[PDB]
């Protein structure tokens, strides 16, 4: 679908209220094409219409939209257009979509502002309670080790930082099986101890604010006494039962740039649907997301896993502002993937038919994620602007 | 929002501001000021920029210090004025210059004297640590914009400090059309920086 979008025969430019369609057809007039347009406010549709295309080979058609809806709510307005073929051809069904494009419109920042959770401290854990909800942080590891909704545990594995991905074919960088390239990303990551780095708890404290409990932690990931990454987090549980997580990570400049900077955990719940507000229905990465569209998407959980025959990191969606799975909701500006297969099982399994579903649901929430490359598959092919080389990173997420 | 609370070893101040022009919210700034027991003030800043406003020239803090000192000492890029679009000639090192060397006397006055890539800044008894760009002078940004000739500038009462988390490129492919590349514009929508003032 990335190839279909980049290769599409109509190109679009937006000025303000006017769309400029340019045909890349050299010989035919656009005699089987209808331009659908839509405006939505964070997935919520507000207006839409249709205009027949009538553009010559290599010509242009100007399309003046009407006076757009100016919503009062906060949020980002998005314009999506799609060229649709109403009649069948020899090679396509009726209603075939041949080209599309999306733009941001006006944005309205939210200036609207939104009992007391109890902190019970023991030697092994910090336990926070608010009504039927409870959060437990382990004081030796420093991670959120468990949550309860009523009497139901929600986590099977703690919520911990993750800096690695199950390596892609472009990460492995091998065209002949007898030749291993030491400049490949997987060889650099393994030799630098990214797949074996152990965190050291540097700080784990808790305190009671006027309307919330703040947990502050710091971890250092080390391999043979070299500190690869440092992660400083604050967990802020308010009175509404929301958990605001703020993450600041430092990456050593002489280690290879990590594949990802995020969090992962295994949820106890297995649900049927994943619903979320972000880019595209299909799997998209930072190097390959032009074909995806910002909208509210809803798919079965098996649609969130891409069954590549050689298993690897898969199914990521970028540009996501909100994610719903079971009773949980995550808000922020992140990339996620969600599946029944951990990253460790993906890396250790050579064929997709040998994968088995694990007990819960593995969630990978990424602040930042490396590009996937693909100029070739036998040398490093991620551009320098798609690598995680900034040295210091920051993201924030709101659970509930 | 403006609240305060006592932690186990520090005082935390949390604020939020919205910048508006005719009911349009341009930017939102959320800050936390965390004063520990060692007398350090850790400032954390998160800013949201409206995507349909033009990208701002800078995202930072400014203030006028009462002190006027003779030297500026600092750990960052180059001795001379450098910007994100023009910093390849500068070197990371510990630099020390007179305060008049921190101002570039362009004949038509403008924003000048920025140093990028800076990890620590010393001026008088103050020290700032982080990863920022700064400029420091006796001339505010308002006086620079309102003065057509450099000889009409006069030194203000203290020292104006501009500490920038982020700063736009300066362009220069030509001077009569917009010439900053898209990677040098502040178009990310959400920004974050942190500074320690001791």
């Amino acid at each position: 679908t990335e190839a279909k979008h980049q290769q599409q025969f109509f190109q679009f430019r937006l000025s303000g209220q006017t769309i400029e369609v340019t045909s890349e057809y050299l010989f035919r007039h656009s005699d089987n094409e209808l331009l659908h347009w839509m405006v939505a406010l964070d997935g919520k549709p507000l207006a839409s219409g249709e205009v027949p295309l009538d553009v010559a080979p290599q010509g242009k058609q100007l399309i003046e939209l009407p006076e757009l809806p100016q919503p009062e709510s906060a949020g980002q307005l998005w314009l999506t257009v799609r060229v649709v073929q109403p009649n069948a051809t020899a090679w396509s069904e009726a209603g075939h979509i041949s080209a599309w494009q999306q733009w941001r419109l006006a944005e309205n920042l939210s200036v609207t502002l939104p009992a007391i959770p109890h902190l019970t401290t023991s030697e092994m854990d910090f336990c926070i309670e608010l009504g039927n909800k409870r959060w437990q942080f382990n004081r030796q590891s420093g991670f959120l080790s468990q949550m309860w909704i009523g009497d139901k545990k929600q986590l099977l594995t703690p919520l911990r930082d993750q800096f690695t991905r199950a390596p892609l074919d472009n990460d492995i960088g091998v065209s002949e099986a007898t030749r291993i390239d030491p400049n490949a990303w997987v060889e650099r990551w393994k030799a630098a101890g990214h797949y074996q780095a152990e965190a050291a708890l540097l700080q784990c404290t808790a305190d009671t604010l006027a309307d919330a409990v703040l947990i502050t932690t710091a971890h250092a990931w080390q391999h043979q006494g070299k500190t690869l990454f440092i992660s400083r987090k604050t967990y802020r549980i308010d009175g509404s039962g929301q958990m605001a997580i703020t993450v600041d990570v430092e990456v050593a400049s002489d280690t290879p740039h990590p594949a990802r900077i995020g969090l992962n955990c295994q949820l106890a719940q297995v649900a049927e649907r994943v619903n979320w507000l972000g880019l595209g229905p299909q799997e998209n990465y930072p190097d390959r997301l032009t074909a995806a569209c910002f909208d509210r998407w809803d798919l079965p959980l098996s649609d969130m896993y891409t069954p590549y025959v050689f298993p690897s990191e898969n199914g990521l969606r970028c540009g996501t502002r909100e994610l719903n799975y079971g009773p949980h909701q995550w808000r922020g500006d992140f990339q996620f993937n969600i599946s029944r297969y951990s990253q460790q099982q993906l890396m250790e399994t050579s064929h997709r038919h040998l994968l088995h579903a694990e007990e819960g649901t593995w969630l990978n929430i990424d602040g930042f994620h490396m590009g996937i490359g693909g100029d070739d598959s036998w040398s490093p092919s991620v551009s320098a602007e798609l690598q995680l080389s900034a040295g210091r990173y920051h993201y924030q997420l709101v659970w509930c």
